[PDB]
């Protein structure tokens, strides 16, 4: 169901929830005084969430999440990204530097404190109403100077909801002593990674396992042997009970960003130059990198990587555009906004109506602006590889050195100048298609007056002659440099060229956003005013959130219907050895063919591997606990499928989905592939 | 469910149709000496089936089926392919050349006849008993001389099933007087042709109506102004009532080949040699003639219909091979002959065994032949389009003109020299792989002897020194021909001899076929004595079967079903303007709309395009009547499924799908988008 919902609206929605079939009491969810299901969710690592699952502090995340933990501890001798690792004892642990796992100790709404203290800000168009220093300030003199010395790991944050109608003040609790358990290998962590990326039917078993360390009474201590496992106020159980269809599910983590409150014109402009020229300038890129991978297999190695990571928001994108296409997302707001107009009109208030045309106004007005810069963004800063090429500056020498580093940096082992010409070409002709001359970075108009239009001469002289066209060319340099030289290089001149473009569009458009902010307020507040908060979520800001709905697959197209549930069977069917992405372990695949499933499988012995479900998630919600009606944990959220990525704009119900480990999953890999039985001894394990 | 009946086998099969839901008496179905169902089927221009739908003689059948005719009286200024055709009224009907419907008038099993007349025969390795003259013999013998003149538009034959132990004679009427009557525009006709070749879901209308004309009395008569409509026996009712999941249906139809008595090693053999060459050889192609394709629009223009083509059997392939992998084809034709070797040894029988060896060691004899036939006929034969450049033979220069016609057919609109280069050496390149020098065509040897390995040199060489290398070379040539050079040249070189190769391999492999035939006439004796007929169906042979089952989707893979319907949403879906295949037709389009459905749509207001079902069908059932348990007709048969192909081997109860055209969309069609009304006042339209 809709919405990525305050703790403080647990009572607004809580009706809701248990017609969706929730049995939980509101207080054991989440109380502000009390212990809850929430002192159960953590912030792993600044981005991803996780959860706490024992009465020792293990926490599970996604393998996504612990991949660059994970990477770390390995060494091409102990491969642990490759074969998975295993703790044994909890003296086999190994810390991480640089990690944290926050948790929410209290949240406080101080909306009447913020406000207030804004009435001294005599500019009625100041920003400082969503300014992190600003906020901090106030969080700072609210708890108090010495707050930090009487709360041992305590700090605060103020954040700004509903575009500055509403402020929470939380109370965060970090330890920076979290240490690797466990983890699988590769192969089930990133099982269909790339080719299954936004895809449902999904078979990751994407999981990873921490400990959270503390001094002897759970305080949060820096890395230290002496350090004992956290004592938690609250973990979660595990239910061994599995998901049926139409049972309720609920998540709480972090999701970053929405944009629920777009207007029918700003819905237009995410459409017809974000998204449209993302797909454009990326589909030309990936076509290009496709043609030459396909035909070397060298190349394939180079560039797979970029290849699958230009796919990522492209594939996005697409979905994006699908659903504004097929799924009425611009009606939606064009709705919304109508239904606030004319109520305005019959109170007496035209600044709703006002704040909408206002909006409308600062999107019509950097139009041309916008295209121009996401044209370069996307056709050039990202799409072509030698537009991040060395620029200078700067008896000696120790300057080439300097600029030997990043040449090398640039022109790894992983780039084909070969290949970013082909790719520049094919850009640069769409590039200068669409705009127009008197618009182009400088270097760019040489195309047109000393080229005659002929875009490979140009691209094939750049390399000709610059210093960084090749290492043989490069050396020639530095051996003998010049000055001279450089200062006509025609890389140098072409990357500082555009990113000198760049920049100065940047600089003309960051001053179109603060009006529309300032409008959004005032909208927001008049569809809070007019309608309330139960059926109007607000936006995601990194702060935690619940979301609840029903177990549920759906049908993509006509006559075609996705389940709810994946299994292992459908691991095997992917099966295949000669893709990385497809490769299946020998233990599991030794238990799939023995049906060594021990209390993890169906009563038909079918073994789950994923589920989805109609919660509304979005980036941030990785690791995500889900748990049932009773608030079990009956998975772990990874991802969300493409036809519901429209989602951050408008909840689509029948065609959005979470997509969520099984945890029973989780243990069967514990089990079976990790041989790792005190982790499922340490849990509570309840039927 | 599994199989293709004689129409005499329909009481053995009466009880389990029944249990599926047929609501028919037998005698209305089939009955040998008065009027059934059976006559309202007929055999549609030589290979197709089509079935008559109304009392004055019209026929239904695929649009593919009639596609010929269609074109035949297309010009570009009445491009009925494009458009459609609907006559509007019966004198506007078009005749057709060279056309034909059949009816099989009566079936009568002469098994005794036969067997004993082959008792004059003195050699008991003699083939006779399946030569279509010797059989036709004995049919003419049987019927009488002047039967014909007796029997206005009748003849017999007499054909062979279970490997020749079983004879039945037909009697066919034969029209050859068979006037188009209706079709839809190519875009409905032909709606995913190509991308959705072997797919379910399906969303094409693949239908067109034809009239059987006759003499007064209604007898057979060639085309003649006064000719008038057939008054047929029999003719389908056509219901409204649409279909429901795991309603009944059948078919009948003239399925052509199966080969449900394969051994085990047969099986082995059509993997390993037949599927695994096709699949190899065809992905080499076919990547080649794609990466060319997309290089360059031209090219897409003139190779999009080879590559599709290519692509037919190769789907097929891949399904098949598919279905070897996963579904157990082997270990059924194992089971099947080790069932009957143990029974052969309870009897004291030897024979059966005997004969299942004797296979085995025919196959094993001719592996290599087999694989080289299969490797030059793929790889070159098919593979290379150069192969099929002229051959000479042969004071003038009528032999020049007659070369210049078959060269410009070679070097026609739709080659490009360039391609097929590009194309031959890398078919070439695996083919020198694979196949030993000691067996090459002997041009071939030149690539180790002359060019060093080196395939590009050596097909440079041929189009450099050509006289079919290019149309300018071939000018050359004749202007100022020379014998000389033609007797040398390395093309016509080439091209004899991968002939003379592909000849002596077809050659040697021909009187292996004979052992292998005579063996299973034993081995299907055998398993026709020991379990009987009830449960194990003849190999088609181009003659009137049955099959029933359920209206029914699938499961293809874990976690999606495919529903039994599809419908016109589905349609929409999948327009695409640019894309020849998905291109929706303007008054469809309008249809759907404005829910003009008429009658036709469900009650809650879709309107359904196809269905699915678990008949058994095969190449040769295009076109067949699908009747519901009433015998009604409810659609007609146009496809079947990629996952079910592997069912002329071993029929696959939970992938095999027949592929049909709702008859509720082909009364849409006709009625909105033809406007032809009389056709539906016409027909005998039932709730
Ligand atoms: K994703
Ligand atoms: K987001
Ligand atoms: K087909
Ligand atoms: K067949």
């Amino acid at each position: 169901d809709e919405g990525m919902w305050l703790m403080q609206q647990l009572g607004r929605k809580y009706a809701q929830m248990k017609e969706r079939g929730l049995k939980m009491k509101e207080y054991d969810l989440y109380n502000p005084n009390g212990t809850s299901l929430k002192d159960a969710v953590v912030l792993f690592d600044g981005g991803c969430t996780g959860e706490v699952v024992s009465d020792r502090g293990l926490v599970l995340t996604n393998h996504h999440c612990g991949y660059d933990m994970i990477q770390a501890h390995s060494t091409l001798e102990h491969n642990y990204l490759e074969n998975g690792f295993w703790a044994m004892r909890e003296a086999d642990e190994l810390p991480n530097k640089d990690i944290s796992v926050v948790f929410i100790d209290k949240i406080e709404d101080v909306t009447d404190y913020v406000k207030k203290e804004l009435k001294a800000i005599k500019d009625p168009n100041s920003m400082d109403y969503l300014s992190p220093k600003y906020l901090q300030k106030l969080a700072d003199k609210k708890a108090g100077k010495n707050f930090s010395a009487k709360n041992p790991g305590l700090s605060v944050e103020i954040k700004a909801f509903y575009g500055g109608n509403l402020y929470l003040m939380f109370t965060k609790k970090t330890y920076t002593d979290v240490r690797l358990v466990g983890a699988p290998p590769s192969s089930i962590g990133k099982f269909g990674a790339d080719t299954d990326n936004w895809i449902w039917p999904r078979h990751t078993g994407d999981f990873s396992i921490f400990r959270i360390y503390a001094d002897k009474n759970g305080n949060p201590a820096p890395y230290s042997e002496d350090n004992v496992p956290l004592k938690p106020k609250r973990f979660f159980n595990i239910s061994l009970g599995g998901v049926q269809e139409n049972d309720y599910a609920m998540i709480m983590g972090f999701p970053g960003t929405t944009h629920r409150y777009f207007t029918a014109s700003e819905v237009d402009e995410w459409k017809s130059i974000d998204n449209d020229i993302r797909i454009r300038m990326r589909d030309i890129r990936q076509g290009v990198m496709l043609r030459e991978m396909l035909a070397d297999p060298q190349i394939k190695i180079m560039y797979s990587a970029k290849y699958a990571a230009s796919q990522n928001a492209y594939k996005r994108a697409i979905g994006a555009n699908w659903a504004i296409k097929t799924r009425g997302l611009r009606q939606n707001k064009q709705a919304m906004q109508d239904r606030l107009i004319a109520w305005g009109a019959k109170q007496g208030t035209p600044r709703y109506e006002e704040a909408v045309h206002e909006i409308d106004a600062t999107v019509a007005k950097r139009a041309d602006l916008r295209r121009r810069y996401w044209m370069i963004e996307e056709g050039i800063i990202r799409g072509i590889e030698f537009a991040r090429s060395p620029i200078p500056t700067e008896a000696r020498k120790e300057a080439i050195d300097k600029i030997r580093t990043r040449y090398s940096k640039f022109a790894n082992k992983d780039y084909s100048a070969e290949v970013d010409k082909k790719v520049a070409v094919a850009m640069l002709t769409e590039y200068l298609k669409e705009i127009p001359y008197e618009n182009l970075p400088l270097h760019l108009r040489l195309v047109k007056d000393r080229f005659a239009g002929d875009v490979q001469a140009y691209v094939d002289d750049i390399f000709a002659r610059s210093v960084f066209g090749s290492e043989a060319q490069f050396d020639a340099f530095a051996a003998v440099p010049s000055v001279e030289k450089l200062a006509e290089d025609p890389m140098v001149l072409f990357a500082s060229s555009v990113f000198d473009e760049y920049r100065k569009l940047y600089n003309e458009l960051r001053p179109y956003d603060d009006p529309i902010l300032r409008a959004q307020r005032t909208y927001i507040a008049g569809l809070l005013e007019m309608d309330g908060d139960q059926d109007q979520f607000p936006d995601a800001n990194l702060t935690l959130r619940f979301t609840y709905g029903q177990v549920k697959g759906y049908s993509p197209r006509d006559n075609v219907y996705y389940g709810h549930q994946t299994t292992l069977d459908g691991v095997m069917e992917k099966e295949d050895p000669d893709n990385w992405e497809f490769v299946v372990d020998p233990k599991l695949k030794a238990v799939y063919e023995r049906k060594d499933f021990g209390r993890y499988a169906d009563r038909s012995g079918r073994m789950p591997v994923a589920f989805c479900a109609t919660t509304h998630t979005t980036g941030g919600n990785s690791g995500s606990p889900v748990m049932n009606a009773n608030g079990e944990l009956i998975g772990l959220n990874f991802d969300r499928n493409w036809e519901g990525v429209g989602g951050d704009i408008q909840y689509l119900a029948d065609y959005q989905r979470s997509i969520i480990v099984d945890i029973r999953y989780v243990l069967l890999v514990i089990d079976k592939v990790g041989g790792c039985q005190r982790l499922l001894d340490e849990m509570n394990i309840v039927p």
